[PDB]
């Protein structure tokens, strides 16, 4: 099935509909927790235990045609979009910072072991109010420290602030939400307390 779950630690926005994507605000520079957890039930991919795998971590415009024209205002002194704060996090191992991307970061991990992540994301949406995608794609290697072989791929959909520009947007969106009727708020999914990544294409490269 989908062999691993990627919880990104923010709660998401009250204001979209039924069934729609996910929105999550972020403040630009603040430390956010990635879960990284095993999803696999007894018996899948039983080559992983005992192994590494390798997360690679990318913001990118959100809308498919923005990312196809403007990707290189994301890619690229010392002016990075994402990050990985490594004294806080837990289980990642060899993190890197591509100095090439400047908004992609890949670190390996052990799916059996407790794994949290913490990036900052250092673009702002209004530089541009567009929305980006963190998208994490995840790989095996076979033996020879090459980790090609892809897994699994999800992403989500994120705005970002100026810092407390997120808390003061998650707030306009409760004080929206608290003015409609109870049938118009029957349209919409409530705020969840995390951001749960949900499956997308593989990047097209690696």
């Amino acid at each position: 099935i989908l062999p691993f779950q990627y919880v990104l630690c923010a709660a998401t926005s009250p204001a979209v509909k039924l069934h729609d994507e996910t929105l999550t605000y972020l403040n630009q520079g603040q430390s956010y927790e990635i879960r990284m957890l095993d999803n696999r039930k007894l018996g899948e991919l039983p080559e992983l235990n005992g192994k590494l795998v390798k997360s690679i971590f990318r913001v990118v415009f959100h809308d498919r045609r923005l990312q196809y024209t403007e990707h290189q205002q994301l890619e690229g002194p010392g002016d990075r979009i994402l990050d990985i704060d490594i004294p806080m996090s837990v289980g990642v191992i060899d993190p890197r910072a591509n100095p090439t991307q400047l908004n992609t970061v890949e670190f390996l991990w052990d799916p059996s072991k407790r794994t949290s992540v913490f990036i900052q994301v250092h673009c702002i949406s209004t530089e541009f109010g567009v929305p980006f995608r963190v998208q994490i794609d995840t790989f095996k290697e076979n033996g020879n420290g090459e980790y090609t072989e892809h897994l699994h791929s999800a992403s989500c959909q994120i705005k970002v602030f100026k810092p407390k520009g997120a808390d003061r947007k998650q707030k306009i969106d409760r004080e929206k939400m608290e003015k409609r009727t109870p049938h118009e708020k029957e349209k919409y999914q409530p705020s969840y307390e995390t951001t749960i990544l949900t499956e997308c294409s593989p990047w097209p490269e690696i």
